[PDB]
């Protein structure tokens, strides 16, 4: 299996996030890509993977906002080959905003309306994802298992 992994990351968090679902995939002997969507260009980013995790952590307070580098490739989502494809989303949140992890929602749906297959629920963290780090090496496990 080859998978992608494009995170976007204002403080470091989903970007670590990103790095430690990398890493349990590679220990797996996945061939994996991972790139900051900050680096990336939209047309057919997709093709050639079986496997695709987008990952995005959530601003905005009183609206939904996504992280800034992500935004220009949320916008060009459907000229990525994502349909049909395996995907599976991932984002860092804090459970005292109004939309947690929103993000994560929004991306879902969109790639829902493209056709994308969505393999597993998204993992939505709330605070230090280095306090979730079991939650985030089980969730790696559950998305492998279901390819
Ligand atoms: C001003 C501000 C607004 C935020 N707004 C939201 C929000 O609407 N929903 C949410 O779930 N988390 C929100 N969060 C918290 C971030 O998503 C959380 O800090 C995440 O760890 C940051 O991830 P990152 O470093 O990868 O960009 C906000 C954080 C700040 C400082």
């Amino acid at each position: 299996a080859k998978a992608l992994i494009v995170y976007g990351s204002t403080t470091g968090n989903t970007e670590y996030t990103a790095e430690t679902i990398a890493r349990e995939l590679a220990d797996a002997g996945y061939e994996v890509d991972s790139r900051d969507a900050a680096s990336v260009e939209a047309g057919g980013l997709f093709e050639g993977f079986d496997l695709v995790l987008l990952g995005c952590s959530t601003w905005g307070d009183d609206s939904i906002e996504l992280q800034d580098d992500f935004i220009p490739l949320f916008d060009s989502l459907e000229e990525t080959g994502a349909q049909g494809r395996k995907v599976a989303c991932f984002g860092c949140g804090d459970s005292s905003y109004e939309y947690f992890c929103g993000a994560v929602d929004a991306i879902e749906e969109k790639l829902k309306n493209l056709g994308a297959e969505i393999v597993q629920d998204g993992l939505r963290i709330d605070g230090d994802p280095r306090a979730a780090r079991d939650d985030i090496v089980g969730w790696a496990h559950d998305v492998r298992g279901a390819i």
